Formats: C-alpha cells, sequence, structure tokens
C-alpha cells in the first residue's frame, strides 16, 4: 500500500514509489565531525521568532505537525548558508522506540533520542508548494533531542498529544512559542540535502546544531503513545518514524564552528 515506516511499507521499500530515495543529495545522513570543514564565509544564523503565530497541531500518519501562520514574514530564518529569507511553516519530530535512536542524522554515528525539524521555504517562490520545486526552496532547522532533564517549553506540546492520538485529529494551537525550543549556541553544519520522508524531493539546505536540548524521559514517553493508524483501526504505535543515514556522495558538509 503507501509508505510508512514498517516492515513492508518502511524506507527501505520507498524506492520503488519515489525513485529519487536513490538519487544524489539525500537525506539524512551521517555527520562525521573530524571531515567536516569550518568555513570562515559562513555568517551567523539569524532567526526571528518573536512573531511567531502557531495556528494548528496535526497527527499526518507520519508525525505530528505544528504549523504556523506563513502569509507574512513572521516567523523567518535568514543569514547561515542562506541568501534570502525563509519563512517557518510547520515543526515537527521524529523519534524511537527507545531512547538510544530516533534521530535521523547522526554525529560520528551517535543517534540521539530524537530529532527536531523546523521547516522554512524560500519566500522568493512564493508559497511552499513551489519551494518544494527548488534546489533551494526550503531550509530546516534540525535540533537534537536528549533525555536528560525536561524542557520546559516543550511541556505545551506534549500535553496536548491526547487530543490527536490517531491519524487525522488535529486541534487549536495558538500562542505557542518556537523561541522555547532552540539551544543556547546556534553552532551549526550545514549540507545540501532532501526532505527525509516521501516525496523524499532534493530541495533542502539542512542546518543541523550541533548543540542538542534535553528532555525528560516523561516527555519523550508521551510522544510514544501516538498512533500511526485512523480512530477505530488496529493500534499502531507511532515510534522509530525516522529514515537510516544515506550515502554523502558527491557532497561536503560545512560546519560553523572550528
Ligand atoms: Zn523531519
Amino acid at each position: 500500500h503507501h509508505w510508512g515506516y514498517g516492515k513492508h511499507n518502511g524506507p527501505e521499500h520507498w524506492h520503488k514509489d519515489f525513485p529519487i530515495a536513490k538519487g544524489e543529495r539525500q537525506s539524512p545522513v551521517d555527520i562525521d565531525t573530524h571531515t567536516a570543514k569550518y568555513d570562515p564565509s559562513l555568517k551567523p544564523l539569524s532567526v526571528s521568532y518573536d512573531q511567531a503565530t502557531s495556528l494548528r497541531i496535526l497527527n499526518n500518519g507520519a508525525a505530528f505537525n505544528v504549523e504556523f501562520d506563513d502569509s507574512q514574514d513572521k516567523a523567518v530564518l535568514k543569514g547561515g548558508p542562506l541568501d534570502g529569507t525563509y519563512r517557518l511553516i510547520q515543526f515537527h519530530f521524529h523519534w524511537g522506540s527507545l531512547d538510544g535512536q530516533g534521530s535521523e542524522h547522526t554525529v560520528d554515528k551517535k543517534k540521539y533520542a530524537a530529532e527536531l525539524h523546523l521547516v522554512h521555504w524560500n519566500t522568493k517562490y512564493g508559497d511552499f508548494g513551489k519551494a518544494v520545486q527548488q534546489p533551494d526552496g526550503l531550509a530546516v532547522l534540525g535540533i537534537f533531542l536528549k533525555v536528560g532533564s525536561a524542557k520546559p517549553g516543550l511541556q505545551k506540546v506534549v500535553d496536548v498529544l491526547d487530543s490527536i492520538k490517531t491519524k487525522g485529529k488535529s486541534a487549536d494551537f495558538t500562542n505557542f512559542d518556537p523561541r522555547g525550543l532552540l539551544p543556547e549556541s546556534l553552532d551549526y553544519w550545514t549540507y545540501p540535502g532532501s526532505l527525509t520522508h516521501p516525496p523524499l524531493l532534493e530541495c533542502v539546505t539542512w542546518i543541523v546544531l550541533k548543540e542538542p536540548i534535553s528532555v525528560s524521559s516523561e516527555q519523550v514517553l508521551k510522544f510514544r503513545k501516538l498512533n500511526f493508524n485512523g480512530e477505530g483501526e488496529p493500534e499502531e504505535l507511532m515510534v522509530d518514524n525516522w529514515r537510516p543515514a544515506q550515502p554523502l556522495k558527491n557532497r561536503q558538509i560545512k560546519a560553523s564552528f572550528k
């Protein structure tokens, strides 16, 4: 049937319906910290989320998305390796069934409990749909999550998960400030890649933060109570919704720090 993260429709099967899965700039990848090249020309990231307007949270069957109003430059990302302004449209996570796995990118083969993806699109293209068709259409900020101390700013998201347990369910989710999900440092690694789930389009400039944020065991546990299935269907826990590392091939990972 359609793609998923199960044994018969998982990542290893995606290439049949989405040939680009075996493309030249697929994500995620393993970040070899010793092979990454420090680029002194990379500017600091500029995150302007003070005017962010969250609208809704939704379970789309692959993860849960927190959506924002992207009709104006309210929450934008600029600087770094980017040219122009990128508007935040949504953020979601990828996590595992155990604390030892869950992230998509890895650092020197190290896996984290989860990975947060803040998706932004290049305003020069007018809308998200047009942006995904361009090589510089999206900018995704990736943040690693490690299990330890609780993250206060994530609790509001955790508490509403019960209302969107199954696929297709959505709930009003206003006044959420994404700034509460950022680590102290904005040092990063960057490389040209793709969306990590179908359609797997190669339209992403990845910006992966070096510093992970910590969340508590209890917070991640609640992520694991979501369902891939829709209401009224056999229960399948939403866990391990991550794609394994792909070949770096003809690409170089640059670091903003040395
Ligand atoms: Zn993602």
